[PDB]
């Protein structure tokens, strides 16, 4: 017996192409590149023949394929861009087996505690320098299987640690004055207790909501604010605003202004209301999934690579051209590059030992009751990589993507797949070089890159990450924004009424009754390069004019000023684009003489007005508690347990425990194994342009290879000597 | 018969053979062709087409009519391509008119018997006309006309002529303008250095043994006060040479501290100078693969089997919501000109003309070959007479349509340049998306129209990109490559005695050889018409503020709204960190806020930062190109205005382009503007861009604020 072909290919997330003239279908999907006409006995699967007993069937109009189709086309082995891993890379993340072990070591603890949730469960780092030596030796890690289980009990941080190979219990540490991020089920629970409050019913009624039963509510972390806030430190808070749902799938614009209600997680109960001035809600349908609009005419666009791809996957490993890294999922910071080495003719070179968003922060600056606490560390308070938003294939990412799945574990120590969580995909990006020197013959040859793109959603914003190798060794870090503006309900309804003034001192008018509040978003990358080798130094090289000392009719000349950063505090900076910052070995040259490094660009522009730094004055506690946000460059000596800026437990922080803890003790840079810290963001001052979706937005930064190499890299194989 | 493939591949069509499916699939430019052997039909954009002749396999080769190209690629069903019956305003002129500009110049008593052309373009009706045509299709009732430059030896003299009525109007002399570099000057340079004993006589001291094969590169001069000894009224050039060592890059093996004046009119060199002598690099370094070896790479391409979404009528391109006429001249290059976007139904102005203004290369060194090295790349070399022919799936993806271009060369004969500019559309990730937690997920792709052209000048190559997205934002990206203008010097590595100093000026980047430091300033003149013609320049800071609304905040994200009113405070540096709008007072969208665009000079790029001139204000250059030293400047509109530099920069002594064009400090308010912005880069160099160097990238961005009410691409009402 068979199966309908068409419904079966798209269940299984195949694209199908049925060409009526050639009598001929073509089937994609990742690095699969199949051609298949009916009733013959072969398919060509990447350019290789594949026979087949059961040829597809074509009916009255209806092509059959037999049950076996999907699995013996698909997983034939011609399409070799996935590889089995014989020795398993010590990176790896944790599997869903050893995810239920280390939940099951845990919970046989005689302290276990029965409601305790797991903020986070990944693979302890192994030592740095033994994971080296197996990605450039191949020594084998002797060191056991870790997994660091970070659990909340009610309202309190335990940070266990299990030894997987030998399945025991190492240590359990419970982290004093410590809050843990919000969890899946916080937010179920807000908008039961909302549901359940008498008060808040009432405090709703008397701003227009009828059915208390479609206001939807969104957690929010409260912050700290020395006790002005009127909230105790100890208990474990969330503040809640509220939205009308009205049936367009956009609750989003519809904001039930000046109403906040604080919620004590562990006695799951309001324990405040914050209430101003009413605003009727604003009620006009706003969907952005297109039910109301007309489907445009478009004709087809697809990017193709019928023989296969030209990187090939090997567990999670990736090879392409020169470049070799790992790439795992966190649950946390979502996607972690690894071991990324650069392959000169024969000798692979190190470039970044650990390479990942560090975390990042969405401040707004409108004072009012719904807004002066609002300051979103998404990944640190929501959890990014639990968040990751599945890739919508041929549409957040080119149609010759490939797409993978990763694994992580719930907060239920539950193993948890996420489809589609990761895109590879190659891309041409214009001439790599090119040279027509006049009268002779052309020279020029197309640029290839290499991109890896993750997408996380919290709540409205949704952010797009791209990891880009670039054939020449140039790594580009972008990343994009999009998704619902966050709105604050107002009475004008154009700027020529009477509040519009007023209404829009922190936002623009951006539809009627609405207004898209000021902020920033601000994205920082923790990048462990190890150029070359893993003691480096960072050295300044300002481009200045001097005056001309040398004769002639100039009156002044370029030169640089060239000067070494010796400490993490020196080398918490702001970034002028003016500038050369370099990572470099004092300890490995090029050919000719000068050291091996790499230029850091933090900030290499972006689509949004760029932010200098916090907009926050210096006596804000938000400013205070993340100091990271006003530098876009640090760089700090390499330790296993820093890796976020933000601090490790940012939710209610009252001191950064983050890059202004990790730099305080201002130690040395020079010669040793250093760590770039790169902060870059936007300034978002709204347009009505922007609702009620906004268009991506987007941001960049870039690590390029300086004197790392003796010549142009992408010249080819030198075909002499 | 004729054999296919040949037939096919002298066409310019790519040809692909599937030996599973027996199918050919035929690519050019907008045609995407399918055919069987044997076939009595093809496919041609998705739609059949009935063949007279069938293809016929003989030994294991195709064979098709004489007449299949024709059947075939000009069926009608590539709609790529549309007849235009009523020919654009703008439309450049075509070669019969060079032809005929020429006779009328050249029957004049005035006309000298060996003078050249340094540009004959259009001479364009009034904006007025010209908007009223393409929003009215109103006749423009003007006759054609065109703008002929003439250098007669060394004498500009600017004419024009009625095309219509073949009559000359006006005959103008221009007392003290230099003309640009034309082709033959490069070749009397090297042949007047060619004829020298004096110069075969310095060049054997610096260790040439062939003179013949040493290669010349003519400079201008510049301008410093008489302070290089040079006479302000002579044509000149200087000359940069090299030494042929056979590896097909000579730019690789300098002549160092030795320069050459040489007076064009005289045809003799008129001063040589010389500095110490350091020995030629003479490593091979070829740059063009005959000592590679490149890695196999699986194929990869963009196919649009159904045609493209954009038509070309013409010279006008129609594109979602955008239309937009595209023409080329010699001096700039590609003009994007009467620029609309169809909101919902209505075309509303966005731009009446945008091209490159101009552009300049200055260097860092002080040194005898260095100090006046500043190439003002459109406006002495011409690089719309330069333009390099793109290369098909290499300067641009497999999907482009490859436009050919025409202009008039130096002497008056019209060129057609082949594949002069490249349009296609390309994905650009995703235009939105929003993934609610729990609900179906709403994404699109963005889609983005780029036109790029390619100009190279001697040594460097140019790629512009006029990037249209669907949602109404205007990208313009410039992208540097090419090779380095080095310095020959004694170091080999930085370890050698007089690395420090040899490195002073630039990088070391091989073996005795120096990247000199030097700029890439690159200006944009825009002449937005935001939704009308009266506009006004506004600011926006965002700012800081105390909290004076209550509550634990103690400050506020503010902004400071105000106008600029006139034009020496619209030239100004560009905080990226701020908004710049040219906003259009008169309209305002569904929320009450004028209709606008933000400007954005500054958007990113891959090499350092210009952040101004890197020249001490007292240098000639800069006092001769204030542009370089602000990054936007919004100016009065006025038809004679459109170059940053100045219509006559050879040795200009002063400032005649932005500096004088704001000069008067008019007023900005409500008026017809012209946006121009300036964007660089520092270039200090690294041994990965030598022998050749990897494309370097600038972005700038013009974005819609406020000048819709909502997403643009959500899409009609239903
Ligand atoms: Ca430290
Ligand atoms: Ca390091
Ligand atoms: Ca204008
Ligand atoms: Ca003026
Ligand atoms: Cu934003
Ligand atoms: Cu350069």
């Amino acid at each position: 017996h068979m199966v309908p072909m068409d419904k079966t290919l798209k269940e299984f997330g195949a694209d199908v192409q049925w060409d009526d003239y050639a009598q001929l279908f073509t089937l994609i999907k990742d690095g699969a590149y199949v051609k298949v006409k009916p009733g013959a006995q072969t398919a060509i699967v990447n350019g290789q023949p594949l026979a087949l007993q059961v040829p597809v069937v074509m009916k009255d109009n209806k092509a059959w394929v037999s049950d076996t189709f999907i699995n013996d086309v698909f997983q034939s082995g011609l399409d070799q861009t996935f590889q089995v891993e014989k020795r398993p890379h010590p990176l790896n993340a944790l599997t869903a087996d050893e995810i239920k072990q280390a939940v099951e070591i845990v919970k046989a603890s005689a302290d276990f505690k029965p409601n305790t949730r797991f903020t986070e469960i990944s693979l302890l780092p192994p030592d740095k320098e033994a994971v080296w030596a197996f990605a450039l030796e191949n020594k084998p890690v002797d060191q056991p299987r870790k997994a660091d289980v970070i659990m909340l009990d009610g309202k309190h941080i335990i940070e266990a640690v299990v030894d997987l190979q030998n399945n025991k219990l190492l240590s359990w540490q419970p982290i004093k004055d410590a809050h843990g991020m919000v969890l899946l089920d916080d937010f179920a629970s807000v908008q039961n207790i909302i549901n359940n409050s008498e008060e808040f019913a009432a405090a709703v009624k008397k701003r227009g909501i009828t059915d208390a039963k479609k206001v939807i509510t969104t957690p929010l972390t409260v912050g700290y604010f020395d006790g002005k806030d009127g909230l105790k430190q100890d208990a474990r808070l969330l503040k809640v605003i509220s939205y009308l749902d009205v049936g367009d799938g956009n609750y989003w614009a519809h904001p039930i202004e000046n109403l906040v209600a604080v919620v004590d997680l562990e006695q799951k109960k309001i324990v405040k209301i914050e209430e101003g001035p009413v605003v009727p809600v604003p009620m006009t349908a706003r969907p952005f999934d297109g039910r109301d609009r007309v489907a445009p005419a478009v004709k087809p666009m697809q990017i193709i690579e019928p023989e296969g791809k030209n990187y090939t996957i090997t567990g999670d490993m990736i090879h392409w051209r020169n470049w070799d890294f790992h790439l795992s999922m966190n649950s946390r910071v979502g996607p972690m590059i690894s071991t990324v080495t650069y392959n000169d003719n024969g000798t692979k070179r190190k470039v970044m030992y650990e390479g990942s968003l560090g975390g990042m922060i969405v401040p707004f600056g409108d004072p009012d009751i719904g807004w002066y606490f609002k300051a979103y560390l998404d990944s640190g308070d929501y959890g990014m990589g639990t968040l990751t938003s599945p890739i919508a294939r041929g549409k957040d990412a080119p149609s010759n993507a490939v797409l993978l799945n990763e694994t992580i574990a719930d907060y239920t120590g539950v193993p948890m797949e996420i489809p589609r969580a990761i895109a590879v995909f190659e891309r041409y990006a214009g001439p790599e070089y090119k040279h027509q020197e006049m009268g002779q013959p052309n020279v020029s040859t197309e640029r290839r890159e290499l991109v890896v793109r993750w997408i996380s959603t919290v709540g409205n914003y949704d952010y797009i990450f791209d990891w880009i190798f670039h054939e020449n060794g140039t790594i580009g870090i972008d990343a994009g924004a999009t998704g619902i503006e966050a709105v604050k309900g107002v009475k004008a309804k154009t700027m020529h009424d009477e509040t519009a003034k007023d209404d829009t001192r922190y936002g623009t008018l951006i539809d009627h009754n609405i207004v898209g509040t000021t902020h920033q978003h601000i994205y920082n990358f923790r990048l462990d390069l190890d150029v070359d080798g893993e003691n480096n130094s960072l050295v300044a090289m300002d481009p200045v004019v001097k005056p001309n000392t040398a004769g002639g009719p100039r009156t002044s000349t370029m030169q640089v000023n060239q000067y070494n950063i010796g400490n993490e505090q020196d080398a918490a900076q702001k970034f002028d684009p003016g500038t050369i910052r370099l990572l470099s070995n004092p300890n490995k040259e090029n050919r000719m003489g000068n050291p091996v490094s790499y230029q850091i660009i933090p900030y290499a522009g972006g689509t949004h007005p760029v932010a200098k730094g916090a907009q926050f004055a210096p006596d804000e506690w938000i400013y205070h508690r993340l100091s990271f946000m006003d530098k876009q460059l640090w760089v700090t000596r390499y330790h296993p347990g820093e890796r976020f800026p933000e601090g490790k437990y940012p939710n209610r922080s009252t001191h950064d425990t983050g890059l202004g803890q990790y730099s305080k003790d201002n130690e040395s840079l020079d010669n040793t194994d250093a760590v770039v810290w790169m902060t870059t963001g936007t300034t978002h001052v709204a347009r009505a342009e922007e609702w009620p979706i906004m268009p991506t937005e987007w941001v960049h930064t870039l690590l390029k290879p300086w004197n790392f190499f003796d010549e142009t890299p992408t010249l080819g194989a030198l075909k002499k000597d």
